[PDB]
Formats: structure tokens, C-alpha cells, sequence
């Protein structure tokens, strides 16, 4: 039969999970226990309860949706700021809260790891600032309608969603889950909405033969990826991704013209882009960041907008119908507009420009790295890329088909990266997963690599020291973009324990030279027993020029002085 | 003339602050430019910002206010879990974040570092839950009001507050601060209330010669700590402290009796208070841990209940009392009441019994670890006593008059203890500080013992590994309370980084015997240029014998079933 | 083309709103101007707002839903309360408030009508606890979007919504609405649950023969009335009504029994339910009220809970199941289970006792208004029942199939039935419409009559004038349930005004006796060019049998003492 904690057990194996993460606490031991007791789902444990939020929205990047599982109040609130990550990246993760005796409740207790007050619904109320639904339980009857609702909600909104049970009703019985089925059932296209949409598209269309389309960061949340791809050979017209779309798009097809991203886009793309006379964006985010600091922004009398669940298209808006659908009766309903496609071949503009294989002696540089990097690439690879530099290395990268790259360029939590890439590795071990970390970044969560080792994960990590936080230094410098250097490469041994009470087989590599990255590198895919942390050393001003001209605009727009209102 | 930069930094000196913490974000920047031009003043930057709320905090302990800045939603959601903790420990600690221009407000912008909606007030709106006060800065003429309003409320009811500010005005001018001595503005007692309740109070103990007093954690932040050793010597009665309120009253003092834990009290202070027919609790906090799972609660007809800003007495209330003023005034108007303290010294129940100085050549043991600890102490020194184990090693231990003992056991978030050190030896450089943590508890923040190796901060880190939450481990065992174990000592080099960018001098040193131990501490008193950590090596199982007794009212607490209703 | 204003109002129109209900405000006057634009609908103007949010709650129950204009704060807040009743009575009520110029916002700007602040999301917090959404518009190009999101939202969820619009943009472009089927579009039963269900359910009562219906008050929120009767039909069971299901079933169909109200319920009614071996509950509300102080609470064992998107059987719990779906599913399979209806008629408790036609010149007495009021039901009547004695008579009375009982059970807020019928009897002009209310409730909302003047609406309301709250002095007797008396037969001149700036054909009459009331309401059905208030007078004590014996249970419930710990 079923307890609360066995009943949210299965449910979270129906909806693909292999693994929960968790960090202990007295207001959640006896849940732990009951999710515990479902060997089809295994409780991974992390640091701390930041890490275990960022380790889930990794895992939901691998699998499609993820849990955490954390304790009352002290536990909750710094997965809160990763539990914003995953709303902004929209990836439903399932964060689930012990709670409070419920006892407890209406009978004027204080409690440890509470305010001192005798109020016991804060969690709660700051959660749903963050989450697409919120509930908490205090009695068994309860507990199958919230778990099913918050479930249901995340999975079909593609956001995060908050749970919290009392400790002492985790093993209390209760109904049994119905068919898995049921989780996933969201409504259809409207049937009229879906001909309509697409109908004025093609009259949009119908005298604008310079088409382009702009791929964009929702295009995976959405579930439009494959239509993306039929739609586009249909069409004939030429594509590019923004900056977060990265590897949504195949970049192997004859219609992908690059990246989009203002005066930072690939050679002959933004010309493209103002010279088409029609731009169909799918599932586009357009923010301080993906606009370079409001100077790129499509031109409206152009744009036919593709949301997720809703068409924008000659003036007119189509709520209820889902970019997959709308993409797939598109591409059998569509001519060919290649007009913009042709105009692209016609710049002769050329790829991007690369730097030559380094002397391998000379000291090191971020191109250099960058090029080593990206020889590693393969369609099954994936790349970390955390916020800073890395942004900017990982962009420049021709992927493989298969090959992805995972970006939080929404949220933008500098050491999201290395948790991410934890949980990203435990939901797809099959693949060769690289991350690509700033030296600041790394500081703020890097006793996760210590899960790595543990788990014998063997994730390669490209630590980039170059001595501060150089993205800021490109936005405003100060005093405040300096930190205390560590020796990361000894990191590893530290967190192998080698001589204690376990052990492990993470390795530490230092480079200095391009010589010593292709050795480090060498080692790193020999290396399966664990993590291999490459710590590469550059100079501070050595970065992409994409990041100094994005830096540029992105200062300018934060500045900008106040308008009389 | 002034900015709203430049007020705040005057305000935060006028309060007595020091330093301030930050870790830099591109909403704070220029605000962080303007904190820097006052010089009376230090900006000390962290890792992360769960750990600078903390450092903060600890910060606020010794010098009696704090102020944290991070940077919009990336960095305060996460920081909002100290702040919390700040709450619950009754610390100024004042979060400044930076936030959106306020250009970007109600223009139906989407940001980076958001939540991917048009709207920037769900922050606000959590920290509400949190804190005695949070506003918004969106405009220069408001800042002033609203600065000197949350620091105000912050010292006056002894609570963290939240204030954000639009990052492009943080350079706008405004106008100046006045007198620093309208910051300390408070109510005096209410003159007729004050009488009337010390009256009360003589007439209720008229017959009750067996007065004990229990000393709360509230104590010090009703600034009454002086006021207590008055009032007790006048009385003669006993005087005991509760857990949390350890070093908030002069142990040498003869009316000192020791702690009061229901059954994990020192010897006879159980029965003492048992038996007395008054007890007069100054500042308390009642509880599930403080009252040992609900199984020692005060016999409410035996209690006067002395609060920071009020007095239950002889069946009446009277608000509008300072506790400060109650205990003086009392102090000149109270008769002798010796009784509960006669009964204490008639038990013949000796005092607290330690072991003997283990053979320097045998295995280390928990007691041993506590012994040379406790040998440390000194009139300069404070020990900061992390949740677990270590707090019981740390309520064992005899303090020479003008030791302190820190303690977070109401918040109870483990991970504390070392960011909050950090604050806390930054705030009194010249004392003796002490750290008791446990290796599980250090994981979760160890990065910030690099911020003391940069600050050159003489930390004397005792670090208890044995391997897991051994603390759980007595409260309800699981998988969960396994570990992966590190070389902590080997982690004090890696934040060195001797041969890199720059340098450290902290120390690493492991103790496996009561002989290797006695030489590390040898070792860490010689080092004054930066931390030192001594790992010591024990079994999970040897814990105090007070953890167990404890962990089993605590666990029996948590896991009551509910009752009908 | 369309503005903010004219996309509102044809959403509006397309989910089939005819009028919408409206007070003027300085914020809401252009948004006024738009919707006036669209001539599909009529703009109907209340006295204050507290009303006019209960008119559109009356009226989406005539029509489904509704929609109500407002102005900023000080129009909003009081209708907030109407909002909450149409959330606790599953109404779909738009709730459309104006809002300050979006030049004001965060421009350090105190505005009328604010609460002397400069923040301006207050009143959107507030309603986002009594909503199933809740957008603020604040730019003309997020309009579309939130507009639809909410009207989906309320249709979907059967739940009212809030908006709000900024002042200066209603007359803005914005692009066009699509199709009006987008906004009904919801998702499907999931088959592979549904069937299951279905089966549950079939091996629930395989061998349970005396199978027993519960009609809840949420059947038609789950449009499942058609579908219950099929279901009814096929199973051959017994079907009673709860309370508030009065109407939501056939009350001539063979296997109606009556209300299910505890010791309130028809006769052998509580027999059956307490005999039969399964309880079918349809979309049951189970609060305070309807288990007669929680004195009959459906045997847990027994009973198969079909809510409106969920069923609960047989241990098991299916999401994604639509009440309408699952009632026809099952009527295709079920076989006959008459053992409840059987054992009902063996009873032979005899149809539910009526006093017989009373003495014309006799004082008026209760069931003697009850008696005349029943003898006007028709297949076209709709009796509005006030809380109060009024419940009970409604509850008392045969319906003839058609005849609809309209009751606010879930939020009883006294008043609400006056504002109620005028909504109601704008949305369903053709039918005979009943207001049945106490004096007490009459006084709180008494100047909406006035509008039926107004509007020629020939509404006929029974005023029972007892003076005073007798439902409250049956629960609990004191000086706060006497009133002062009016003359509420002249308030119908008063609302005529004849003689002054313009004229209405209200009637008002006494009624003191039998006759006196068989006369008044002759001249209330020839009065078809106004309503007809009829002041019916009885005394205080002479209330329904069933009211005291249901007083007594609910007064013991609320007034119970506090458990333990
Ligand atoms: C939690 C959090 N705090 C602060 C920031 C602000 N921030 C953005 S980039 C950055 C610097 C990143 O440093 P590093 O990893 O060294 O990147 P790189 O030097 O390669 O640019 C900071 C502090 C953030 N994005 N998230
Ligand atoms: C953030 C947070 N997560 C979980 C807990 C619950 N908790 C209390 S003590 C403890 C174990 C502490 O481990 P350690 O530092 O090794 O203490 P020791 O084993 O010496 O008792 C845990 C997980 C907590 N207090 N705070
Ligand atoms: C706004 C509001 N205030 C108070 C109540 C509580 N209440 C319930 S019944 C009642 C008295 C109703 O008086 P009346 O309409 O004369 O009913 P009757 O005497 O006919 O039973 C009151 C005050 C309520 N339901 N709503
Ligand atoms: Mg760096
Ligand atoms: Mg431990
Ligand atoms: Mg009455
Ligand atoms: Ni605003």
C-alpha cells in the first residue's frame, strides 16, 4: 500500500525520474526514508542545499524534470535561489520541503529552524513568488490532490514547483497513484486557432520571400525542437540561433546561418537579419542580455512571434495553439522562401574567424584553450558553460550534430556550473560532459566536484584561472573584482581523501602553455574513474572581443540615467 | 555633498560599523563605488552570498550590527537564508541589494538575473517574511527616509532589515544625514509600568524564599547582561543559563549554578529548579531544543517572565518595560532569597565531571579534543560553536570571566559556524577566536576559511571529523548521514596557493593522538598570520553523553503522531 | 482595430457576456469608453462596488460568467469581497479595476486614492489571494497576453480573476483577439485514467448492492448535471441532494429521494444513506454547514468521491478524470444497484410534511409564505434564497423539473442575495426570478433594487420582516441581533423617485396576513414593468423547525473548546 512519502515516491518514478536529490535534516529523515523505499529511483546526496537546488536543474536539463529534497527554513531558503533558476530557465523541478510537526501548528509553538515566532506559513508564501504552484501538506487525506496538482503543474507549465510535508505524517497511509498517464495530460491545440495561425502566416509571408528565423531559448521548454527542423527544411530560408538557443538547432543543416546576438552575431548575420522582410522567431526570450543592452531588437512590423503556446502573427494573437504543432501543420502547408538564405550566401561575409593551432610552449591564451575545447566536441558531447568568458568561448564552438551546450543565461547565478553539471552528469553518463568554469564562479560551489568523486563521475573541467572576476571587469571594474587565489588543481586531492576514511580518483591538472593543455587533455579522457579539474592559466585582459563589445553595451544600458516621469 | 551611496556609508559608520560585506554583481557595482569613498569604513568581499549573510552576522555579534550588499535575485534570494537566521539570533544585520534601473520598472522590460516576468517586487515581497522592516529605492529623494527608517528599526528591535536600490541612482545625490545620535532614539520605560511591575514582583516572591533565576538568550539583545549580575547580587538567589544564553552571565560568579537543560542540566540544577518556588527567567526562549522536547517547560505558577520590552508578573502584563531598567530598579528594592540556592549547595552534587588527561599516545577521543579546548579558554576568547556535537563540548566547558561562546541554536543552520567566524574575527581582531566545527558541517562553507587566510584572521579552527552527522546519527539514522570524506587539512594550502597568483599563510595540520593535538595547538597560537585548522580524527559513536539523552526527547518531539481535532 | 480597451470587451463578448457590471472612477473612465465601443453588450451601472461585484456573481449564474468594472483601491478593495464569494461559489467573475498612470510608477508619486505611499501592487497582492490569476497591465503590449491568460484561467478553473489596467492605456493599440474558441479550449479526460476509473468503480460495487448518490454543490461547475441524470438513469439508485446541490438534479425524476442534511434531511433520507454499502458523491463540498457541524460526515469506507477533475475510489486516487466524462463512461457500463432506492421506499416515510392552506385573516406565519411562495415554482421560476430562515423554506420546497434554487452556501455573506437577483435577473429577463430575504440582509445591500427599478426588471422580493438576525439568535442570543426597524414597503416610492428628475414602477406592499399576502402577490405578477417588494410580517420566534435543530449543531461546532498540545 502507500504512505505520503511512497505515494510522491512514485509519482516522481512515473514521471521519468532515476534520481532525487537531498540534503538531510531533521524535519525530513523520515521522508527520505519513504522515498527511499522505491529501488527504482536513487537518493543522491549533495553539500549543500544551493548546490542540491542546481544540482536537480541540471538533471532536469538531462531528463526533463528533477527533485529536491531539503528541511525546513534553513534548508528551503538558499534552494530558493535555485528554485528562481529553474522558473527563469523553465525547467520543472520539484522541490519538496520537510515541515514542521503539525502538532505544532495553531498551539503558540516556537520551533528550531524557525523564526523565533510562531508563525509557520513564511516558507510557503515566499515560494509562490518563485513557482508555478505551491502547497503544503499537514494531513495524509491531503497529500495525493497537492502532489498530483504540483506535479501536474510543473510538468505542464515547465516550472518549478514547491512542496512541503509535515515530519510526522511522511509514513502515514494514504490513496494509491493512478496511471502515469494522467501527469502528462495537457490540452490540445484549439483545431481553429492552429488553421488560423498558420493561415495568416502564410499570408504574412505570401509577398515577403526574405524570410529568416531566430531560434530562441524556450524552443526545448516547449517541446519544438524537431518541428523546428522540419519546418525550417521547408521553408529554405535561413536560420540563426540566439545567444541561449545554443545547439536547439542543428548546426550541421544547410539553413543555419549562425548566431544572432546584435553587433556580437556571426559574420553576415545581422546584415541578414535587417535585410529580411519577414522574421519568424520560435520561442524567443528578449532581455537586457539577448538584445546587447536594447540596441538588437527585431523589427515589429516584421516579426511573426511563436510562443510556446500562443502565435502573434499580421496583427493578430493565437492563444491555445503549441509551437510544435503550429511548426509541424506550418511545414507541410509552406512554400519556399529563400530569399533570405540566398542574400546570406551572397555576402561572401565567410565563417568565423578562428586563431591557428598555438605554439604549444608560448604561454597560454583564451583562444587557445578555446580551440582545444572545441576539438572535443563530438554528437555526444555536452558542454557546461558558466556565466563570464565562458559564455562567450562556448558560443564560437561548431557543434556536431548531437553535440549540446547548456546555458543559464537568464538567471545567470555565477557556480550554478558546477552543481549543474553534477546532476547533468548523473542524468546522462553516457556522455562525455564538459564544463568550462571561471576561477570565481568555480569558489562559490565548488565542494560539489566532491559528489563528482564520490559518484565516479567522469566529468572534465576546464578551469579557467585567470585571477578575478573578468566579465565584471569588462562591465565596471573595481577592488571588488579581485578574490583569493586557490591551488584548484590540489583542490582534488582534497576532496579524494586519499589515506583517510574513503577514497577517490578525481585528478588535478595545472596548464600554463598549449603544450601542457593537450597533455592535461589527454589525461582527462583517460580518466574514467572520476573528475578531472584542468586549471588553465591566463592573463585577466585575455578574453574574447565578443565579451568587450557586449560589456560595452550591457554597462550602458544598466547606467542609463532616470527619464522624467 | 551626499549620494545615496554616500548616506548609506555614513549611517552604517554612525552605527558603529567597521566593515561591511559584499560580493560584487553588476546591480551593486557603482553602489559598492560609493560605499568605498567613506575610508572609515572597510569592504570585505566574500565567496558566496549565503556565506556573506553569515559573516555578517557573526559580524554583528561582536560589534552589535552588520550590513551585507549583494546583487538582485542571483544573490539575494540565497542571502535571504542568513538574514533569516539573523532574525531568529535577534542581529542588526542590514542586507542592502542592489536592483533594476529604474528605468526598467512598469516598461514591460525582461531582465537578466529575473525571473523572465515584468515585474521586480517578488523579492521585496519575500524579504517582507524575514525581516523588520524592507523597502525599495527607486528614486534619490526617497533614499534618505527610507535608509534611516529600516537602520532605525534594525537597532531598535534588534532584527535584520532589507533595503534594495535602483543600481543607477546609487550615485544620485541627496540630502545629508543628520546627528548619528537619532539612530539611538528609543522609548524610555514607562515610568508608572516600571513601578508597578517591580512592586508586583517584590510581593510575589514576598513568601517564596527559594528564588532561581534562568538566564535566556534574549539577554544580550536587551542590551541587560550588566543588569543581571546587578540584580543577582542583590538577590543571592541561584542563577542558572539556559543553553543558548551560555556566557551571557559571569560563570565565576558565586551565584552561578551552571546550565539548565531539563535532563542534561549540570548536576543538581535539575532538582534546584524543580524545587524552587519562584523562578524569574530573564529573556527567554522556550523551544522545542531549549525545552528538550517539551519534557522541561517552566512551571507557569512559579514563573516571572521578564522579556526584552516587557514583564508577565503575578498575573498581570506590563509592556513598556525595559528589561534593563527592571533588573536595576529591582536590584535596589529586592530582599535576600537564598533558598534555591542553599538547596543547590546542600546537594553535595559535585561539579561537572571531566576525564583526565588522556595518554598522549593513544587514540584521540572526543573528551580529550575537549579537554585542550577547554584548556585554551582564556578572558580573550571567544568559541564559536557550531550545531551538532560541538555544542555540547562547548557547554561543558568552565569560562574564565570574559570568554564568550557563540551559538546559533535557534536558526540551527549548520554550515554557520565558519562564515560566521570569519565575521565575527574581522569584528574583534585582538580576541582569542576559537571555531568548533564538524567536518559535515564545514562542507557546506569551508571557502570562506579562505577569506580568513586573505584577511591574515588567526582562526583557531578545530575541525571534528568523524566521518558524517553523527548528530543525526542520534536523532534517526539513514544514508543520509554518510559523507564524502576530504583531506581538510590539505584544503589549507589549496587557499594558500603559495606558487600562484599570491599567497597565504594558514596552516594544515591532522591530530590523531592526544600528543599530536597538544603540538598543532602549539603550532596554531605561533601562527599569527593567518588560520590555522586542526583536524581531529575520532569515531562516529564517540560522542558527549548529553547528545544521546537529548537527541532522543528531540527525536520523540518531532515524530509525535497528531491528535484529533 | 483594437485598443487595450476593445480587445477586453470582445474577449468578453466572445465567452458570451451580454452586460457587464460597472462603477465610474477618475481611473477607470477611458477603459469605460472603450468597452462601451463594442455594441454586442450593454454597460450596467451599481451603486457601490461591493454590490456591483455581487450582481456579476448573480449574473454568471444565469449566464456562466461575468465581468465587473471598478476603479483603484477605493473601488477594488470593498468589492474583493464579492470577488471571495465568487471564488468560494466557483464562479468565473472577471474582476476589471483601473490603475494610476504608468508615468506614476516608481516615481516617488503619492496618488489619491492610495494609501500615501509611492508603491503601487498592493492591491494586486491582495487579490492574488482570492483569484485563480491576477495581471496588472501596465504597456499596451503585454494586454493580449494577460487578458487572455486570466478569461482562460477563469473558464478553465471556474474561478474568478483579477486585472488591472493602467488609466492611460486603455485607448492604446494593441493587436487583434483570435477566435473565440481559444478561450474554452481545456484539456481532454486521459483515456487510459478514465477507464480505470470507470472500472474502480465497477469492482467497488461489484458486490456492494445498496448504492446511494450524493449531489454536491460543484456539479454544475463541473457541467455534469445532463451527465448525473444519465448516470442516475442506468444505475437505478437513490439520489439525494446536499444542501447546497439544491436544484442540480431532477426533483421528479424516480430515484430522487430529497436532501441529505444530516438531521435536517428529508424523511428515511438519513436512514439511506446510513444503510446503503456505497456512496456515490458528485462533486460534494464537505464543510461545517453541510455535515451539520460535522455531525454526518459520509462514511470514508463506503465512499466513491467523483470531483469535478478527479475521482478517489476503491484506495485508489485518478487525476485527469472529468466528472462529465466519468459519469457518461460510467452509465454505459454500470449495471443496476437498487438495493438503497428499495430499502428507501420499504420505509414508507412519506413525502415531507406541508402545512395546509392557513385561514386568510389569520396573522401571517412562516410556512404559510413558504406555502404561497412554493405555489408560484413553475418550470421557468428561479427563487433566490438569502442566508437565513430563507435556506430552510427554499430547502422545503418541491421543484418542478426547470425550476432553478440559486444559494450562496459556501461564502454566506448576508446581503449578497439582493445585488444577486439583480445580476440574475439581468442575465435571465425571461424568467420568473424569486428573491426570497430577511430584513436584516436587506439592509446591507438594500439600494440595488433601486437598479431593478431602473432597468424595469419585474423582480419579485418576498421580504420576510421579523425584525431582526433570528438565524443568529437560534445560534447564539445577544443585543447585536436586534435592528432598527424600516418601512421597507415605501422604499420602492423612495427608489421611484416619481415626481422628481425621473420615474421607476417599483410596487411596495404589506402583507399581515394570508390574504393580504395572496393579494400582494397578484399585484406582483401584473407589475411587469418594475420589481415588486412584498414586506411580509411574522415574529421573531417563528422560524423552520429545521433551522433550530441545525443552529444548535453548528453553534456547538465553532464553539467547541481547544485540544491538548
Ligand atoms: C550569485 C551571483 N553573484 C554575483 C553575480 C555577478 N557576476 C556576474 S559575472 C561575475 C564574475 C564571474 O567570475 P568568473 O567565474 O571568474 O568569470 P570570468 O572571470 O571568466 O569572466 C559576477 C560576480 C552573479 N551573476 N551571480
Ligand atoms: C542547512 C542545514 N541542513 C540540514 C540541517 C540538519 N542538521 C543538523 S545537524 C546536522 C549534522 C551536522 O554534521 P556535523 O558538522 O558533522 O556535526 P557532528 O557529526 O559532529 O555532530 C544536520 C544535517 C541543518 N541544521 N541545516
Ligand atoms: C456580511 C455578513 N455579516 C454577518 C454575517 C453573519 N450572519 C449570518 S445570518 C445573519 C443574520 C441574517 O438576518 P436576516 O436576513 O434577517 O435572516 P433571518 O432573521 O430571516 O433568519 C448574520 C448577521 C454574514 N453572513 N455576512
Ligand atoms: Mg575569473
Ligand atoms: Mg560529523
Ligand atoms: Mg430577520
Ligand atoms: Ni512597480
Amino acid at each position: 500500500s502507500y504512505t505520503v512519502g511512497t505515494y510522491l515516491a512514485e509519482r516522481l518514478v512515473q514521471i521519468g525520474l532515476k534520481h532525487h536529490f537531498a540534503v538531510a535534516g531533521d524535519y525530513n529523515l523520515v521522508l527520505l526514508d519513504n522515498l527511499l523505499l522505491n529501488k527504482n529511483m536513487e537518493q543522491v546526496y549533495c553539500c549543500n542545499e544551493l548546490n542540491c537546488g542546481f544540482s536537480a536543474e541540471g538533471y532536469a536539463r538531462a531528463k526533463g524534470a528533477a527533485a529536491a529534497v531539503v528541511t525546513y527554513s534553513v534548508g528551503a531558503l538558499s534552494a530558493f535561489d535555485a528554485i528562481g533558476g529553474a522558473y527563469a530557465e523553465n525547467l520543472p523541478v520539484i522541490l519538496i520541503s520537510g515541515a514542521p510537526n503539525n502538532n505544532d501548528h495553531a498551539a503558540g509553538h516556537v520551533l528550531h529552524h524557525a523564526l523565533g515566532k510562531t508563525d509557520y506559513h513564511y516558507q510557503l508564501e515566499m515560494a509562490k513568488n518563485i513557482t508555478a504552484a505551491a502547497e503544503a501538506i499537514y494531513t495524509p487525506e491531503e497529500a495525493p490532490a497537492k502532489i498530483d496538482h504540483v506535479i501536474k503543474t510543473a510538468l505542464r507549465e515547465k516550472k518549478p514547483v514547491y512542496l512541503e510535508i509535515a515530519c510526522n505524517i511522511a509514513s502515514m497511509p494514504c490513496a494509491a497513484p493512478g496511471p502515469a498517464s494522467a501527469l502528462f495530460n495537457d490540452e490540445a491545440s484549439d483545431e481553429a486557432s492552429l488553421n488560423a495561425a498558420v493561415e495568416e502566416t502564410l499570408k504574412f509571408i505570401a509577398n515577403r520571400d526574405k524570410v529568416a528565423v531566430l531560434v530562441g531559448s524556450k524552443l526545448r521548454a516547449a517541446g519544438a525542437e524537431e518541428a523546428a527542423v522540419k519546418f525550417a527544411d521547408a521553408l529554405g530560408g535561413a536560420v540563426a540561433t540566439m545567444a541561449a538557443a545554443k545547439s536547439f538547432f542543428p548546426e550541421e543543416n544547410p539553413h543555419y546561418i549562425g548566431t544572432s546576438w546584435g553587433e556580437v552575431s556571426y559574420p553576415g548575420v545581422e546584415k541578414t537579419m535587417k535585410e529580411a522582410d519577414a522574421v519568424i522567431a520560435l520561442a524567443p526570450v528578449f532581455n537586457d542580455y539577448s538584445t546587447t543592452g536594447w540596441t538588437d531588437i527585431p523589427d515589429p512590423k516584421k516579426l511573426v512571434l511563436a510562443e510556446p503556446r500562443s502565435v502573434v502573427v499580421n496583427g493578430i494573437r493565437f492563444p491555445s495553439v503549441h509551437l510544435k504543432d503550429y511548426l509541424t501543420r506550418l511545414a507541410q502547408k509552406v512554400s519556399k522562401k529563400t530569399g533570405a538564405l540566398d542574400f546570406f550566401k551572397s555576402l561572401n561575409a565567410g565563417e568565423l574567424k578562428k586563431a591557428a593551432p598555438a605554439d604549444p610552449s608560448a604561454p597560454l591564451v583564451n583562444a587557445e584553450i578555446a580551440r582545444q575545447v572545441e576539438a572535443l566536441l563530438t554528437p555526444n558531447t555536452t558542454v557546461i558553460a558558466e556565466t563570464g568568458d565562458s559564455w562567450f568561448n562556448a558560443q564560437r564552438m561548431k557543434l556536431p550534430n548531437g553535440a549540446r551546450v547548456e546555458y543559464e543565461m537568464q538567471w545567470g547565478h555565477i557556480g550554478w556550473s558546477v552543481p549543474a553539471a553534477f546532476g547533468y552528469a548523473v542524468g546522462a553518463p553516457e556522455r562525455r560532459n564538459i564544463l568550462m568554469v571561471g576561477d570565481g564562479s568555480f569558489q562559490l560551489t565548488a565542494q560539489e566536484v566532491a559528489q563528482m568523486v564520490r559518484l565516479k563521475l567522469p566529468v572534465i573541467i576546464f578551469l579557467i584561472n585567470n585571477y578575478g572576476y573578468t566579465i565584471a571587469v569588462m562591465i565596471h571594474d573595481g577592488p571588488y573584482n579581485n578574490i583569493k587565489n586557490w591551488d584548484y588543481a590540489g583542490l582534488m586531492e582534497v576532496f579524494n581523501g586519499n589515506g583517510g576514511y574513503d577514497s577517490g580518483a578525481g585528478k588535478g591538472l595545472k596548464a600554463k602553455t598549449g603544450g601542457e593543455l593537450a597533455e592535461a587533455i589527454k589525461v582527462a579522457l583517460a580518466n574514467t574513474d572520476g573528475p578531472t579539474l584542468i586549471e588553465c592559466f591566463i592573463g585577466r585582459e585575455d578574453c574574447t572581443e565578443e565579451l568587450v563589445k557586449w560589456g560595452k553595451r550591457v554597462a550602458a544600458a544598466n547606467s542609463r540615467k532616470p527619464v522624467n516621469k
